[PDB]
């Protein structure tokens, strides 16, 4: 049966302190330390993608969970589907203008386009996905999914999610589909035992 969400491993493997990424708009590498303590939720997403509407469910969740210290990042990925064909300099102006359009914006970081998945997956992925079940028996239909070689533990599709707590240690991970109400009160649920 599919759950709607993974606790992630029960040991350590290291941090995402070890790990950065450019932002989508600067190139500006940005080492997660900038978020030394605060807790982050992980989101690879793209822009042609059902769940793309999600895009405006995620900003209510940055900012209502912001005062709780969340903090949310997005990674583009072509992988699944190819429903992220833009460049970096196209993405945030198709959310803005066409999907979701009506002027959107998100209310955190981008980064810049990459693999999550494969031989040229970000390092920063490489550790997520290992240090939590995968979030579905199911792998998906390869047809759908352009990367090489194929592992359990790969991220399924667009907009899977990983939160890491305030030391930088994976503690959940979500499947792809569950609404994005249920990831923000999973986290305060989190948040609350965690006093």
């Amino acid at each position: 049966p599919q759950k709607s969400k993974v606790d992630c491993n029960k040991g350590v493997t290291g941090t995402v302190y070890e790990y950065g990424a450019n932002t989508i708009d600067g190139g500006e590498f940005v080492n997660f330390q900038q978020y030394a303590g605060k807790h982050i939720l992980f989101v690879n997403v793209a822009s042609f993608c059902g769940l793309t509407a999600t895009y405006p469910e995620l900003n209510t969740l940055q900012e209502e969970l912001k005062p709780f210290n969340v903090t949310v990042l997005g990674f583009p990925c072509n992988q699944f589907g190819k429903q992220e064909p833009g460049k970096n300099s196209e993405i945030l102006l198709g959310l803005k203008y066409v999907r979701p359009g009506g002027g959107y914006v998100p209310n955190f970081q981008l980064f810049e386009k990459g693999d999550v998945n494969g031989d040229n997956e970000q390092k920063v992925f490489s550790f997520l996905k290992n240090s939590c079940p995968p979030t579905s028996e199911l792998f998906g239909s390869p047809e759908h999914l352009f990367w090489d070689p194929m592992k359990v533990h790969d991220i399924r599709w667009n907009f899977e999610k990983f939160l890491v707590g305030p030391d930088g240690v994976p503690v959940m991970r979500w499947f792809h589909h569950t609404p994005v109400r249920i990831v923000q009160s999973d986290i305060m649920e989190y948040l609350n035992q965690t006093s």
